[PDB]
């Protein structure tokens, strides 16, 4: 392989006594919106490149998927009333309420049988369905449907959450969050910032594909920030990598949904081969120096481990072509 011989052409450790047990490092800084995927691209190295989530890890994260799944079923319910919205079957206004009733009793996320009950029946009830499938009109969390569905599997007693449960979970961060995973022996120090650096050896900025027919526009104030990075002269010298996250959400919103909501002007057919094609060029449009600095982009699916690994290794055999020389050893 190339990287493999590009690495091999280094002469660097040669100037260092014991230059053979020396690490190479790569500053990795993770940029997007927030709910692009930063904190699961974070969770995806630790599954990939360390142990990733134990039993009695994943069990710590039992009441956040809890506290998701409420705070999912209760932001469907709410909708309906401002979207106007009527149950299915009337008989489930008495669950409504006894959503409400159950979760404004507990400070903390849970999981009863009697909870369980009033939620699949919510969920699986027409009316609901019809408001969840009009989603782009309100907020919801985007592992909604996947837990919900879920159901019967989280509610059980003795229920333990998977490594998948984990990375849909939606979690809180705040601050600067600094993760260091080895691969190929390459020492990455990963620094995620959250939504809301002069010399880093790459960035890996996140889009969420599926916010484009959110209704400035959410698409727009990505590409907003995309133009500032990719652009900012600190980073001249930096590999910006572009993952287009959620092509799963995307997948199946672009079949219903037509990319003009974000884009007016888009002429292209209504499918998910044209459409992403779009929003790739329009952000890898943004680059002012296209002569001299490339952006490169993937599609991703970060709560999809074998992609994010796939995608993951192919970003890295970029740094090591191109950044390598600019990396130290400590
Ligand atoms: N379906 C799907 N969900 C994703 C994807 N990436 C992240 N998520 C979910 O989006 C939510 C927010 O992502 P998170 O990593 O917390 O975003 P951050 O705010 O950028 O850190 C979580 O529920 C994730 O599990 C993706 O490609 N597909």
């Amino acid at each position: 392989d190339k990287a493999a011989v590009e690495r091999s052409k280094m002469i660097d450790r040669n100037l260092r006594e014991d230059g053979e047990k020396a690490a190479r490092e790569v500053k990795l800084l993770l940029l997007g919106a927030v709910e692009s995927g930063k904190s699961t691209i974070v969770k995806q190295m630790k599954i990939i490149h360390e142990a990733g989530y134990s039993e009695e890890e994943c069990k710590q994260y039992k009441a956040v998927v809890y506290s998701n799944t409420i705070q999912s079923i209760i932001a469907i319910i709410r909708a309906m009333g401002r979207l106007k919205i009527d149950f299915g079957d009337a008989a489930r206004a008495d669950d409504a309420r006894q959503l409400f009733v159950l979760a404004g009793a507990a400070e903390e996320g849970f999981m009863t049988a009697e909870l369980a009950g009033v939620i699949k029946r919510l969920w699986k009830d027409s009316g609901v369905q019809a408001c969840f499938n009009r989603s782009r009109e309100y907020q919801l969390n985007d592992s909604a449907a996947y837990y919900l569905n879920d159901l019967d599997r989280i509610a059980q007693p003795n229920y333990i959450p998977t490594q998948q449960d984990v990375l849909r979970t939606r979690v809180k961060t705040t601050g600067i969050v600094e993760t260091h995973f080895t691969f190929k022996d390459l020492h990455f120090k990963m620094f995620d910032v959250g939504g809301q650096f002069e010399g880093v050896t790459a960035i890996i900025f996140c889009v969420a594909l599926s916010d484009y027919d959110l209704v400035m526009n959410r698409m727009h104030e990505s590409m907003k920030l995309f133009d500032s990075i990719c652009n900012n002269k600190w980073f001249t010298d930096t590999s910006i990598i572009l993952f287009l996250n959620k092509k799963d959400l995307f997948e199946e919103k672009i079949k219903k949904s037509p990319l003009t909501i974000c884009y007016p002007e888009y002429a292209g057919s209504n499918t998910y081969e044209e459409a992403a094609a779009y929003i790739q060029c329009q952000f890898e449009d943004l680059n002012k120096r296209k002569d001299t600095k490339e952006i490169y982009t993937h599609f991703t699916c970060a709560t999809d481990t074998k992609n994010v690994q796939f995608v993951f290794d192919a970003v890295t055999d970029v740094i090591i072509k191109n950044n390598l020389k600019d990396c130290g050893l400590f």
